[PDB]
């Protein structure tokens, strides 16, 4: 269970014991979905110590969401990413994955959330094993869903909302159900949109393809790729996939917070280039683990210390 | 506050005491969306008692919701109208707005959905017109909002989902923001399918109009007002409506379980026909309030005595 | 020439001579394309008289259309009406094509349309069949543009605008050219909509199809034999029709002020039925002139002698 | 009044006096639409002349508009480039505002345009007082129109045609109705295109944006930034943007001869980054400023001397 | 096999042996896909008898479809009705499936089609139930597909075409991988229009709802079963469908003349009311079967005698 | 004729008479689409010989088609490549078109492809210009289509298969009926998307411009022809393109293994800048010719000598 823990739980300006993190049951987000989360990893790394990765971008983007729905966050930056480092420092944790949640409150319950005090919590729990390139150099199997993605001016799709992801349980359900191990999404014009949490990437004849940033998040796991990326000497080329694109690719992978880079090794019972991780996927994929491990130059300011 | 307040909320299988209903920060519907409600209202009849509307096509519809998300919910439909009862009847209410919710719970908190809790609850609490006395009586001031109705195949608009109203919020935000009572969106075709948290009419040489059953929600208050206008010899069309063909309708109004029948005089800032409450909208809002207020001799078995 | 004629036309609320109806080059409308027009006819009635036909339905649409712009026009609907009948009776003209038109002025030429004079005038011509007298025996050959109608939240499709007809051009233009009769345009989803400047009907099994009301102009032609239609103990359905539902129709037909009503007895070099005039267009092209000639006194309130 | 003034027009191959630059009410143009005209700016310069800013680019794009529509002009660059410094030269004119205007006659009034003589009028007239750098030093505020942008198969958007502009003077007065300062349309699928007669860009992590080349006019002001953006050293990327992407970006400004480089320092209230004009919006329009004043050392034969 | 067996093939004009019904791999049709057929059943009547259900309207259907591609049949009505009696008379089958098909030879493989052999050959054999006997009676499991049905200006869709089931047979492979019946696909705005081989219906309150006829093949099992609702007194609507609003009615069902009326007792893996067959689905499923097998004076002219 | 013949066809794993490479009528794909195919040349080259012009990218493409329909093809890519060698040489083939089709056999007609066998066959045949002779030199006269082109969800658009044609052959039909040598089609949104059989290319300012690989085959002419331009130092964008933006362009032309290079001097009767054959056309198109000839010796690596 995830509220029965001991622990320590940032809400709302103090740290307070992780079962006191309770809110009623007439809380508006719970009703009408308005409410914007992150997804942020600490690692442990090569020198002993851990660290939050791309902890600014997350925080950035948490307060954009907001921003998005005109949801005025009672801290500024600062305060949140501060407020993180506690959470994962209170808890005595090391490798772990941190989850900011803004929503509002229980003051009335009508469609309109005007009046509502915008509350904020952060809590972190253990991350699984580590997987790396040894962990994760099976591709998984994919299911195309036939739920469609969201539509640009129906859901805010650059806010990582509390609302979007009905679609997302949707589609993940339909895929596993069936034995698949994640979703494929289309867009409303039947390109390839996403995954249900993860953002999409294939390669074909040495270059890197991903589809525009149009109907997806701009993921931070998406931008990191596309930096080491260019970065190794690979041209990156945003455009609209089809789905049959994908199925006579050389190789195709999912990026995100949770999913790191996780190759992709069929889709439709269609299997993608030879069916193993192609080399282009490895090469980031090591280029990814040595950032987030602390074992790299470059990106030495990705990485916050606890 | 809807926290803090005296009285019984039914949760779970029994009434608890109302600021009892607490749930954690990290349940699962709070960050993910998915869950279901309803809007039911209780009437002071014209007897003097007590009397729920349309209670048992509203609990259909809740546990039809949940079927859509394959929710599995551990009560009955005798089990929730009698429960619904129970807390119009212990909060001593002689009239209220009824909430139930059903929501899924924190003992996990992935996409992957999997061995939490279906929670449900039900509180209820006096409420008056939702759009405002003057509003019923005189019409309301709309606003055609820029941000478009939920897609058919992205989200399942036959729910009433929680995380559909983060489109309804946008909306409904927008036009109030800018002086306006209330919003109305158009579809992804840019045809006319609701208001954000009501279905929509017009009148047009004495026959009513209404969107089909597309992209909006299966309103019962529609269902009730098409019902009256037929038993009334009133014909009654279902078609694609245009936001000019409502600029040029001889009348138009909203319906809802909480905005009941309310006359629209204006959209746009373009005036509905003679810009007062028409003798069509006049006359199935009285209908409809006969009804509700147990006056009719037709229609007793849409009221359930407390 | 249509500028240089004897006559005299209504403008601005009095009756000037043909040639000194005339507006400088700096009008909003020219340049903007917000302006509203009508197309009404005079019959010559059996009785040797002179009426219009449906003068106050026309008049109606004419006011509502500028009302959709929120153009305040400076004339009721009664002048309207009666100067109509003064161009037609000072022109001394038994049968003719009425062309009110009612545009922005020269005040001010930014897109800001503040301030400018809202003008109206009401010029009148004898005008022949718009297809042909051969035409509406025979019918006539049409082509399926490759142009698409109007979208409904683009351009507000129930007002007959100045701004609207280049999509007409653009598609009569395309049909003429490869020596075709009309165009036919279908919407932004591939279905048939109308004609450049007619609404379109087909007869399948002894049924009267037409588009259902939702890209197309409300034509008062096409609600004149609607109501024939039904009168006559045909059925008439309105639906999404296919360009191949066309293809393989009975009979198929345009309906318009200019147009009356036209046979089409091709598309796109598809022979429709036996490649004439069908039987039921037959009858209801009869029953039409037969109201608009005044033979018929169950509809004698649609026409307004002179 | 623009109609009442001492000065010359250019018409059909002469210029005439001002006022009697007029055409008949049964003009072609004003009843359907199909005429295309250009707003071309006219500036002082630093050495004390006056010149012209991309005059060919501007007569160039005119007569691609008619041909668009397959109007033949009876005119060539050259003479139509002469006319226009003649029309500037003869009404005395220093900073002024050029509106060349091509329309279709009044011989016919059928939606043909067959037979129709193509007339062409050049008019100008003083602009205020120079804003420059500091008096463009506030952002304006816009809002999203609840009208949508152009269909590329319905409208031909590469034209700047009069009948296009009905729907830019709705979106226009949506949006000053309720205060704002000018419109943001969304395309069919939900995407910025651009303002009501401007183009749209954003800035974001020091990287310029625009909307593709798709639904949106080819507008004169954008090339010019984007060309200045690359002579910068500023990275251009054209793609689809989301309305939310706005909210988030860091900088945002619309182009347009008119509107030149005007900061938007808010959308729908939504606050553009922290509120002022962007150091890259503010850096571009010192380029844009040194060219039309003649300070250009690389761009000299983007001004014609009158 | 389907090709070596004992039998008569009617091809081209006369009765040859199965076997020698060949055509060359040059064969247009075969490399550019236009070319229809049809599926007819002859049924054993209850007098012993053997009779073709609608051989009329199926052979109408079959020129008509070819009619839309512009296929110059060298065969009429008559001929074609009387053919396909005698290849069930002459394979002495006492109930069958005929399959016409017309198709384009192989005098040229240009894409442009002209100067080749309109090809028509008839076969016939046994078939049991398309879904399988159980499913007839208990019903069966369907999965919405990923793929989406035919746009209506991309297909003909009223023309049963050979070029058209590569989607159908992509959504039905999809269902069957994973265990499913058969595949319901949804058209591009999302709402369910057909099976791969099949119309839809579902049936809610007493009343009998199917997608409209947009674009859906117009099936003359759907039009019997449509007909046979009507005189039973059952209220027959068409409209837009969600697929939520399959997942909450009281009963669907699958029509064809394959598929004769085929029962759903699972969309999705979400139950279909009670998860068997309906009561409405086996009174209109009975009121089918005794009408093909004879049993019903009504409509003895849809059964044409070997 | 193309069945009859003397020569040799590769079918199934063998050269056999050109006369028995026959199928059964009742050939799945002959009823239901599903087949796949390329188009390939031969040239004799400038030292007398003989080479197949990229035979490799071609074969890769006929299994990649195959495999986007889970069609397993009963021989690897070395084989097939021999074959369409050993098909030419002992063809006697100085230059040749080349036909290889996979397609699904005659066990079954059931739309379920389970389990026919995977036939493959090889065909060559000489065959000049596919557009002309005069055509290649002076560009063609192009007709936009009122036909749609293929969605990316109803359609594998990246496969080359036989069921898409009906589409190509309707659009190329509506342009040869009206005296245009080739159609154009546009996608569902508007915009241009390719020819009938041919990839679509603009110039535009000295540069090279071309849909993006959204909607359009990724022909192996259009790749050729992009590889070339940038060897020529000639920027090449891919984006939306509408169809007045081609109207008003420097030049355009099509691409594809039959149509090689050909300029088009006219659309929808607008000519293309000069009318005739661009100088940017020629030098690709030259370039190209010079290619296929083996007067190349960069691009030796594409020919395969017989």
């Amino acid at each position: 269970s995830m509220a029965d823990r001991d622990g320590k739980i940032w809400m709302d300006g103090k740290l307070i014991e992780w079962r006191d993190a309770k809110i009623h049951v007439l809380t508006h987000t719970l009703h009408y979905g308005m409410g914007v989360f992150e997804g942020v990893r600490a690692y442990k790394t090569a020198d002993g110590g851990t660290a939050i990765f791309r902890l600014k971008e997350h925080t950035k983007r948490l307060l954009n969401s907001a921003k998005i729905f005109q949801m005025d966050v009672p801290f500024d930056q600062e305060t949140l990413e501060a407020a993180q480092r506690d959470v994962v420092r209170e808890n005595k944790l090391e490798s772990c994955y941190l989850r900011p949640i803004i929503w509002i409150g229980s003051e009335k319950l009508g469609v309109s959330a005007k009046g509502n005090t915008i509350h904020v919590a952060i809590a972190a729990w253990p991350w699984g094993a580590y997987l790396g390139e040894e962990g994760l150099a099976k591709g998984i199997r994919v299911k195309t869903s036939s739920f469609t993605r969201h539509h640009v001016n129906v859901s805010m799709v650059r806010a990582k909302a509390s609302g979007w992801y009905v679609n997302s349980i949707l589609a993940n359900q339909e895929a596993t159900a069936d034995g698949y191990d994640e979703a494929l999404l289309l867009d409303v014009d039947g390109y390839v949109s996403e995954g249900s949490g993860e953002n999409f990437f294939l390669v074909n004849r040495g270059k890197l393809y991903t589809p525009d940033l149009a109907s997806c998040l701009d993921g931070i796991t998406r931008d990191t790729v596309i930096t080491l990326a260019k970065e190794a000497g690979i041209e990156v080329i945003e455009k609209r996939i089809t789905r049959d694109e994908v199925y006579t690719a050389d190789e195709a992978f999912f990026t995100g917070t949770a999913a790191e880079v996780t190759p992709i090794r069929e889709l439709d019972n269609r299997t993608i280039g030879g069916g193993a991780r192609g080399p282009i996927t490895e090469k980031l994929q090591s280029a990814f683990f040595d950032v987030v491990n602390g074992k790299s130059a470059k990106h030495a300011d990705w990485l916050t210390k606890i």
